[PDB]
């Protein structure tokens, strides 16, 4: 099981400056040694890399898209035998009831409970609704991943008035709750933390050193 | 010349996680996408890998370890001339008054004025008296880099009683001054920014997620 504590996000897609399974592997050594409880990582080649640097438990998505869906992180079958194949200790996965290319959600759940019965999941949710559905599924994990990033989000971040949202998934579900998407501060981390999650992933903040540069040029742009 | 606005250092030293030059030249190309104004990078194949990705100016160093000296931002000629090879726009080096391994702080700066005159010199200094000796030897850029990183200045950090010691660095110098050394937040940049500084080099806090990963542990841990 993923401990309580700082699960750092090594991910860098095609065409980002860090995109490399080697070097995503650096990063996540680089999160272990700073004291991070996990990694979460992204195609299977890329937990492999770092399943070879580090012993962290990984959360494993596989971002891939699909003609006619906008579910994108491990929206098919293909995608969890890609996660299974990793040997990941986590597989995430949107949860929305949006409409994927193959099986449901129902189905994809229960995929990964017959074949892969001794990983556990999570639910990348975007709305307390899409989080208790995910609980009721018997996901081990619901992360906040997708809130402001569907289309029925849009402009809602996390953080927003004091992380309402967070605080309306803690009292939704009695399941273990990871905040995840826009946690940009240690401050953030540890009102997360306060407020009651399991753990919180990091990830732009520490592994996307674009988005850390563009925060340090803003400040002088206000 | 280095603009106004931000240096992002890509440095990885060898026992460091991101150890490679096709790492930094990645880091330094995220930095450049970010709005960086300019790359402070270690070693000539680092400097020249990020030489080939970005047309940013680099201030180059060489840090190497040299016995009966504390000397390693740059200690001899041996690493200017890896320094005029590597084609860096800047070269620093430690401009403290500790003595070196092989020439003289003087001797190395006459040794750049005649072998690269186009090359502007930083100097990496750790005290009000070493920047305007820096001044007297008529350097180009005067750093803070190694306030509170000498057996002389223990216990001292740029941003104690809100960067007294940059300003009396800025008071004590016509010279273009960096804060550089623990400017770890934008709200850091910021301030140094407004209180009359060239430029800023910030390091760990963007090219270095191990340093990034202990900040934010840390909050949990205090
Ligand atoms: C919507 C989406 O694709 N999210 C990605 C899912 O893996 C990453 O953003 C992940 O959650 C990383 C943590 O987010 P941040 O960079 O700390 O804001
Ligand atoms: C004393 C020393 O070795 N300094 C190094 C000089 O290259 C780095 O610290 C460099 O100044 C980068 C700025 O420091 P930070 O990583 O932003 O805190
Ligand atoms: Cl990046
Ligand atoms: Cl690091």
């Amino acid at each position: 099981m993923l401990p309580h504590g700082l699960i750092v996000s090594c991910q860098a897609l095609p065409d980002e400056p860090l995109h490399s399974s080697f070097i995503m592997s650096k990063m996540a050594l680089a999160a272990y040694e700073g004291g991070a409880v996990g990694i979460r990582a992204n195609t299977k080649e890329d937990i492999l890399a770092i399943k070879e640097t580090v012993d962290l438990p990984v959360i494993g998505i596989v971002k891939r898209d699909y003609d006619h869906s906008d579910v994108f992180i491990t929206a098919t079958s293909k995608e969890v035998d890609e996660l299974i194949e990793s040997q990941c200790e986590v597989i995430a996965l949107d949860a929305t009831l949006q409409q994927r290319p193959k099986e449901t959600l129902d189905e994809l759940v229960s995929y990964i409970r017959t074949h892969a019965p001794n990983v556990e999941i999570m639910a990348d949710i975007a709305t307390v609704e899409e989080a208790k559905n995910a609980a009721r599924l018997g996901f081990d994990y619901i992360g906040t991943t997708l809130h402001g990033y569907t289309s029925y989000t849009q402009g809602q971040l996390l953080y927003q008035n004091d992380f309402q949202f967070l605080k309306d998934v803690l009292q939704s579900v009695d399941a273990k709750v990871i905040a995840e998407g826009n946690v940009i501060t240690p401050d953030m981390y540890k009102r997360v933390m306060d407020l009651g999650v399991h753990c919180s992933v990091v990830g732009g903040a520490i592994t996307r050193p674009k988005e850390i540069t563009k925060r340090f040029v803003q400040i002088m742009e206000d």
